[PDB]
């Protein structure tokens, strides 16, 4: 029961569009005039206002900054969200300050105000428009889609996935930013995102708690060449857990509910202007990484997770290729990993905290329990740790450690090594700290 528009084609209610397990009611999609797409177009020229281009008027393109020389980033917004002036159009802008380029931001607001249901559908004639726009950067200045980057957030990742299939997987890079779950999730790969989308489909996953009886509004499921888990994708750090602003109806609930399904957006607009800033490592599963596993980053570097993703060598050596990372709680988000090894010595055996600091030359970090337990001499106790900022090189700890049981003797107990190490490449700095200075000091150990 399908129904056919201007430019765009036809759009077949029938699975998988409609009466899938996935999406079990059959609606259709409302008309391109009632969706209000609209291509918004940034360029290093015109940084701040942006030109009004339409794949129905070639002579709007053409008579735009857009450069057929460059690279184009679209960038796709989702459910009951907007292009023009949210983040979207504020992501462009932060690309132009880094490469030059045209950056598109496809705002549909309008046809994405509708009920999810409906919404869902919506998103297959944005595709449209955006693939048209796109199969008419070819036809009319033979811009190669090769070209393209397509960059959505939830519904839009799925949009984003839904153009690069009209063009048969021809667009370079599609990037989805936490694709949405309802109705996608364990989909046909036609409705959903999947690395057949583009040459090279990369996934931010910050919500992938189950949307069904739990609310993560994010997809767990991987889909792309590459799938990354910023602190596990599940619980983002900065947010406290689980449209018309719910916020008149309960006050705080819009952003209590979608914190973590936003991260996603926010991640990668930082990595744009901070490319060192969200190093993904590779490895079988969150713990395993969060139990000091998969250090430091492998043999040619770790994948820069968001914008400069597209520079990994084994970008497409697979799919599902998976990483995991954790971000900042704030600001910028970015956070750089070390590994901290600490070898007991002495004679007594105590227990407690075994925190340490850290001066590097840019700044000094915060306290890093490294260990809390059994302090047995000459034994050997690591931990990798996340630093909120950029220092620089180590090599000035400061150690101090506190009491759990009260006593036993009250030994000289010490640190006979600590050695530090970088994520990035594998810099160790490891000290001696010959002189065991008993409890509760800043025994700074220093280089050898
Ligand atoms: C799977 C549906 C996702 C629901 C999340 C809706 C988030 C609202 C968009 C955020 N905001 C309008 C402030 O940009
Ligand atoms: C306690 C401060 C944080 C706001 C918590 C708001 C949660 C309300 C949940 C929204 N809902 C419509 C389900 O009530
Ligand atoms: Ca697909
Ligand atoms: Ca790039």
């Amino acid at each position: 029961k399908e129904v056919c528009y201007t430019p765009l084609g036809c759009f077949s209610d029938d699975k998988p569009w409609a009466g899938t397990l996935q999406r079990p009611l059959k609606s259709l999609p409302w008309s391109p005039e009632e969706v209000n797409t609209r291509f918004l177009l940034y360029t290093n020229k015109n940084p701040d206002s942006y030109q009004l281009i339409t794949a129905r008027d070639v002579a709007t393109i053409k008579s735009s900054n857009f450069q057929s020389s460059r690279k184009t980033h679209f960038v796709i917004h989702g459910f009951r969200d907007r292009g023009e002036d949210s983040w979207p159009s504020d992501m462009c802008k932060k690309i132009l300050q880094v490469e030059t380029t045209n950056c598109i931001s496809v705002d549909w607001s309008s046809g994405a105000k509708a009920e999810y249901t409906q919404a869902v559908q919506n998103i297959r004639i944005v595709g449209a428009e955006t693939a048209y726009l796109i199969q008419q950067l070819l036809t009319e200045l033979s811009y190669n889609p090769e070209n393209v980057h397509i960059i959505g957030h939830s519904l839009g990742a799925h949009t984003a996935g839904e153009a690069g299939r009209r063009l048969e997987g021809r667009v370079g890079r599609v990037t989805g930013l936490d694709p949405a779950e309802p109705c996608f999730q364990d989909a046909s790969e036609e409705v959903r995102l999947d690395p057949s989308d583009a040459q090279f489909v990369d996934v931010i996953h910050t919500d992938a708690s189950p949307m069904l009886p739990s609310l993560g509004f994010g997809m767990s499921q991987k889909v792309g060449h590459m799938d990354f888990f910023p602190n596990g994708g599940k619980q983002m750090p900065g947010c406290k857990r689980s449209f018309i602003d719910i916020n008149g109806i309960w006050q705080g609930a819009q952003d209590y509910l979608a914190c973590n399904h936003l991260k996603s957006f926010e991640y990668y607009s930082s990595s744009i202007l901070n490319p060192d800033g969200f190093l993904a490592y590779p490895c079988d599963s969150y713990d395993k990484f969060q139990e000091n596993g998969c250090f430091p980053c492998p043999a040619g570097g770790c994948p820069k997770m968001g914008h400069y993703a597209d520079q990994y060598k084994e970008k497409t050596s697979a799919v599902e290729q998976t990483f995991f990372l954790n971000t900042g709680e704030s600001g910028d988000y970015t956070s750089w990993r070390y590994r901290v090894s600490i070898t007991l010595a002495g004679s007594g055996k105590a227990n407690g905290y075994l925190k340490v600091t850290l001066r590097g030359s840019n700044g000094n970090s915060k306290q890093y329990e490294i260990f809390k337990g059994s302090l047995q001499p000459d034994s050997s106790y690591t931990l990798d740790v996340d630093v909120n900022f950029i220092i620089g090189k180590i090599q000035e700890v400061k150690f101090v450690w506190n009491k759990t049981v009260l006593n036993l003797s009250k030994p000289q107990l010490g640190a006979s090594r600590i050695t530090v190490q970088s994520g990035a490449d594998g810099t160790e700095y490891k000290f001696c700290g010959s002189g065991t200075v008993q409890d509760n000091v800043e025994q700074s150990l220093y280089p050898c």
